[PDB]
């Protein structure tokens, strides 16, 4: 059972790695080696070299089992321009691999993520299909001339295996992966957010939408990606708005732009708007929860509907689950009910 964690670099001043209750998790990673163009030479940020190096010893004081991976790349479009540069220019590529398995090493990781959203259109997909075949080839001679055991690898993915379901110019190819890979990250999140004019559920398992996380396990699978190799993901942020009625404040009601901060909202955070009065709101049609006071709404994950999800992914078969991003529930509170829902 994949009991997955991401800790983000930026958060170090506010949460720094000996903070992560690392008794909840089996795999750590650390967000997010730069790609560092125009040599490709992968890296932690320049000045972050300290923090990189003591995050794995630091987690596994609490929990010596716990294993780690650094990330490389990010959700931003600077990274996927990167990404689409490196990976078409075989001498880049090369570069990457070769400095990547390094970096790893350097660090005391025990593996290697990629987290490029998104590979499309066609050329693209194909173009980190070399780029991946290759780190595969170079983990396994990096095994063989080292003697230690193979680098893990891992990379996000969207939560649907069609880039895009509702209009495809590449998929994800699934066996490709399932041979290549030791698990995708499934980002079963971020349907729906403050870039809408109404409120909604961000991360819904299901609905009566396509846009969901069973809709999008489902591609997975009936492509042929064998369960194991999924896990999904579960925020611990979530999306707020501005109503643009304060008498209208279930899922569907008009909203009016970006609630705090600029549309998103720690968990913890969320804990302290309720405390501070906002109502909660538990909706079972999306197994979710909602939280609102005045003109503010904020959609997210709570107690019951992880361990809901968390349980799905179980009856699902999936390899497990994993939390963006460990640093927004600063009690460890939701990381608690997954694993403790797990076992
Ligand atoms: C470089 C930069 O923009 N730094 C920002 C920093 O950006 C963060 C946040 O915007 C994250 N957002 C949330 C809601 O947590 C964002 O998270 C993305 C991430 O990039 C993707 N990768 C994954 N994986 C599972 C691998 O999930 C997604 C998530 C969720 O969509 O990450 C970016 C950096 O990439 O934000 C801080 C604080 O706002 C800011 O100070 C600055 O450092």
């Amino acid at each position: 059972a994949l009991k997955v964690g991401f800790w983000p670099a930026y958060s170090v001043s506010e949460f720094p790695p000996s903070k992560i209750n690392s008794r909840l998790f089996t795999h750590l990673y650390y967000a997010f080696a730069e790609l560092n163009a125009p040599t490709f030479e992968v890296r932690v940020p320049p000045g972050s070299e300290k923090t990189a190096e003591d995050f794995t010893p630091t987690v596994r004081r609490l929990n010596p089992s716990v294993k780690t991976l650094i990330s490389i790349g990010g959700g931003g479009s600077e990274v996927r321009d990167n990404f689409a540069k490196l990976n078409s220019d075989a001498s880049a590529r090369q570069r990457f691999v070769k400095s990547s398995i390094a970096l790893a090493r350097r660090y005391g990781f025990h593996g290697l993520d990629l987290d490029y959203e998104y590979p499309e259109p066609q050329l693209e997909m194909e173009n980190f299909v070399k780029l991946v075949s290759e780190l595969t080839a170079a983990i396994r001679e990096e095994a063989r001339t080292s003697g230690k055991p193979r680098l893990l690898l891992t990379e996000a993915v969207y939560f649907h295996q069609k880039l895009f379901p509702w209009e495809v110019v590449t998929e994800y190819p699934v066996q490709f992966i399932a041979a290549g890979l030791d698990w995708v990250n499934v980002m079963a999140y971020d349907f729906h957010g403050s870039w809408e004019n109404f409120t909604g559920a961000p991360a819904a398992l299901r609905d009566p939408s396509k846009f969901t996380a069973s809709v999008g396990i489902e591609s997975f699978l009936a492509a042929g990606m064998p369960p194991e190799k999924l896990v999904l993901g579960i925020p611990l942020f979530g999306r707020s708005w501005l109503l643009k009625n304060n008498n209208e404040v279930g899922i569907g009601a008009p909203a009016v732009g970006a609630g705090p901060v600029d549309g998103a909202l720690s968990f913890s955070e969320i804990q302290n708007f309720i405390r501070g009065g906002a109502r909660e709101v538990f909706d079972t049609t999306t197994v979710s929860a909602y939280a609102y006071k005045d003109n503010v709404w904020v959609g997210y994950d709570n107690q019951q509907s992880v361990a809901l999800k968390v349980q799905y992914a179980k009856e699902k078969r999936l390899g497990g689950y994993f939390f963006w991003s460990v640093n927004q529930d600063i009690d460890a509170i939701l990381p608690k009910i997954a694993s403790d829902t797990w076992g």
